[PDB]
């Protein structure tokens, strides 16, 4: 399992871009794609698990735990008190996987605390625990992610709602936007300044795994049927051909068969 760094406290839109290219190089796989995009691999695939770490200033970090296959957070640890590894595992992790969650953020067996996560990862979970009929109201941005990883980083205790807003941000900046270039974008475009996701990010966050299916099964460049998405304004965008949606897609998830490589 390795482990890729980010500094938020001090970056600038190429070391952000460096950023994803090294976590998508690192969560693809070395052989899986279609039609030039690069896939996600299967849940047998080892490693299993990606480690990103952010580096936030006033020496706040927080390390987040992604699942290859999907890109997923399954949790996410932080330095407490002296020398102790506080992992925070999500509620919707179960079996195995919380062994491994437990065992990859904090490796040291005899200083490891828990403090788990007391709700799921999904998004309309994430919203009404930060108290938001949308996460369109809550504003992304660097200086934003690195002030939430000081508000949780070593605190001993911090609120579902505080800790949601966290989540929301450090998910969509780093999971969706390693999914997705049109995110990758609309971080760079706004990078010094805080923003509202448009219609069309989170449509795209939203419908992640049908666009994979959809060009996975797409025959000579064309969908098997039509897709339904939302552009940036808010309208409706049909789009019929791999080559319409390839130019916003960074990774595709992962879909077993046969599909045309290029
Ligand atoms: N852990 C996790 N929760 C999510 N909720 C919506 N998207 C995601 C994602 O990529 N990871």
């Amino acid at each position: 399992v390795n482990t890729i760094i980010y500094n938020v406290g001090s970056t600038t839109i190429s070391k952000y871009a460096t950023f994803l290219n090294d976590l998508r190089n690192e969560a693809k796989d070395p052989s899986l794609k279609c039609y030039g995009i690069p896939m996600l691999p299967n849940t047998n695939t080892n490693p299993k698990y990606v480690l990103v770490e952010l580096q936030g200033s006033n020496k706040k970090t927080i390390t987040l735990m992604l699942r290859r296959n999907n890109l997923y957070v399954m949790g996410y640890s932080d330095p407490f008190e002296t020398n102790k590894c506080r992992y925070h595992i999500f509620n919707d992790i179960s079996g195995t996987e919380r062994q491994d969650v437990e065992t990859t953020l904090c490796p040291n067996a005899n200083s490891r605390v828990s403090k788990n996560i007391n709700f799921d990862s999904r998004y309309p979970t994430l919203e009404s625990k930060a108290g938001v009929k949308s996460r369109s109201q809550v504003q992304l941005g660097i200086q934003i992610l690195d002030s939430n990883i000081g508000k949780i980083s070593g605190v001993m205790s911090f609120t579902e709602k505080t800790e949601a807003e966290f989540l929301l941000v450090a998910i969509q900046m780093v999971s969706e936007a390693a999914r997705f270039k049109y995110i990758e974008n609309q971080v760079k475009t706004n990078f010094n300044r805080a923003f509202n996701p448009n219609p069309k990010v989170l449509n795209l966050q939203e419908t992640w795994g049908k666009i994979s299916t959809a060009i996975h099964d797409a025959k000579n460049g064309v969908l098997p049927k039509p897709l339904e998405l939302v552009d940036a304004s808010g309208a409706k965008w049909i789009v019929l051909r791999v080559d319409e949606i390839k130019p916003d897609v960074a990774l595709l998830n992962y879909v077993g068969g046969s599909c045309q490589t290029t």
